[PDB]
C-alpha cells in the first residue's frame, strides 16, 4: 500500500473546532460510490469522537483539543465500503503522535529540603541532593532540567559558599571557612528551569533548602 | 489503492523556494532501503523542475511561482524503487490544480464602440451593447465584471442621459428631449470593474462609447 506519513499534532490545539487533518481516498471512486470510515481508540473505541471522518469526503478532523500528558498517541484505522456495504481496500494505518508543548512548569518534591556540612569542610565537599520532575517529555527540551542557585543567606564568608550541579540537582561546597559560630545554617533558594534552562523561553519553579553547618 | 487527493495551489506564489507540498511513502520503508521519484508535464517532461520529490523522505515540492493562464492542472505521477532500482508500488497519480488569483484586469473587445439612436427617443430604448472580457476564471469572483458609465460628453439635457446594464453591458436612454439640433452626439466612457464590481480590491479597465442622434 501507498500509506499516508504520520499526522504530528501540537497539543492545546487552539481551534477552531473541528480542524481538518488530512483527505483521503481511494482510486475507486471513479467505478463505484463509497463510504469512508475510522476506528480505534480515539475514534469508535474510547476516548470516542476525538477523530471523525466524513462519510462522502474522507476529511479526516480532529474535534477537541489534544493533551499529551493523557495520551501521548493515537493509532486509528481507515476503511472503505461500497454502497451494499463490502470491504474495497485494506484498512489503512493512520497513526496521530501528540506533539508536546512546554505547558506545565517544573515542580520540586518538596517545598523545603533539609541538609548537613560539618564545619571547616574541605572545597569540594559533598552537601545534599534537591531534585523537582516536569510533566513534559524528558526528551523534548520541554521536560529537560536546570538547576541553579539563586539567593544565599546569611552571605558571609562568602556570597557563594555553594554551587548546585547544573544537571543534576547534587550541592558541592565551593568556598572555605564554614564556621558553626559564625554562620550555623545557610539558606539557599534553588531555581529549576526547563528548556536546558533558557531564560526567555523556560518556564520555573523554585523551593528552599536549609544547610546546617555542623561542630 | 489509498491514494492522495488532488493538491491546490494558488497561482503568483510569493515564496521563498522551494516551497514543500506534502510528503507522500510506501510502507516498505520498514523492509527495505527506497527511492521517490515524479515524472510528467511538470517534473522530468516540458516545462521541466517545477515539481521536485526528496528521493529519501519523499517530500513534494514546487520550484517556481505557478501562473494559471499558461498551465492550469499538472498531471503527474510518484514512483517507489529499491536500491537495484525494481518498482515497490503501482506507481500513484498526484493532480495539481492551480487555483485562480485576480493577476489581470479586464479588457474591452473594442477601444471605441459606435451606436445609434432616433431622436426625442422614448426612456427605455436599447442603443448599443459594450462586454469586455477577462483572462481569468468567469466562475471566480476574478472574472465577474460589473459594467457603469464614469462621465458623459456633453452633459445636457440631462448630465446622465443613459444608463448601463449592470451585469450585461447592454446601454439604455433613462431620459428624454434627445435632439440632433441640440446635441448631435453623445461620448460615453464605460468602465468594466471585476469582483461583483468590488470598488476597493477589483481591477478596472475604460472603453469608450459614441452615440449617434439621427432625424
Ligand atoms: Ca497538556
Ligand atoms: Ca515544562
Ligand atoms: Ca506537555
Ligand atoms: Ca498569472
Ligand atoms: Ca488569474
Ligand atoms: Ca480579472
Amino acid at each position: 500500500d501507498w500509506v499516508i506519513p504520520p499526522i504530528n499534532l501540537p497539543e492545546n490545539s487552539r481551534g477552531p473546532f473541528p480542524q481538518e487533518l488530512v483527505r483521503i481516498r481511494s482510486d475507486r471512486d471513479k467505478n463505484l460510490s463509497l463510504r469512508y470510515s475510522v476506528t480505534g481508540p480515539g475514534a469508535d473505541q474510547p476516548p470516542t469522537g476525538i477523530f471523525i471522518i466524513n462519510p462522502i469526503s474522507g476529511q479526516l478532523s480532529v474535534t477537541k483539543p489534544l493533551d499529551r500528558e493523557l495520551i501521548a498517541r493515537f493509532h486509528l484505522r481507515s476503511h472503505a465500503v461500497d454502497i451494499n456495504g463490502n470491504q474495497v481496500e485494506n484498512p489503512m494505518d493512520i497513526v496521530i503522535n501528540v506533539i508536546d508543548m512546554n505547558d506545565n512548569r517544573p515542580e520540586f518534591l518538596h517545598q523545603v529540603w533539609n541538609g548537613s556540612v560539618p564545619e571547616g569542610s574541605k572545597p569540594g565537599t559533598y552537601v545534599m541532593t534537591v531534585t523537582a520532575i516536569d510533566a513534559d517529555d524528558p526528551n523534548a527540551l520541554n521536560g529537560m532540567l536546570r538547576y541553579r542557585i539563586l539567593s544565599q543567606a546569611p552571605s558571609t564568608p562568602s556570597p557563594n559558599m555553594f554551587t548546585i550541579n547544573n544537571e543534576t540537582g547534587d550541592i558541592i561546597t565551593v568556598a572555605a571557612g564554614l564556621d558553626r559560630e559564625k554562620v550555623q545554617q545557610y539558606t539557599l533558594i534553588i531555581q529549576a528551569t526547563d528548556m536546558e534552562g533558557n531564560p526567555t523561553y523556560g518556564l520555573s519553579n523554585t523551593a528552599t533548602a536549609v544547610i546546617t553547618v555542623t561542630d
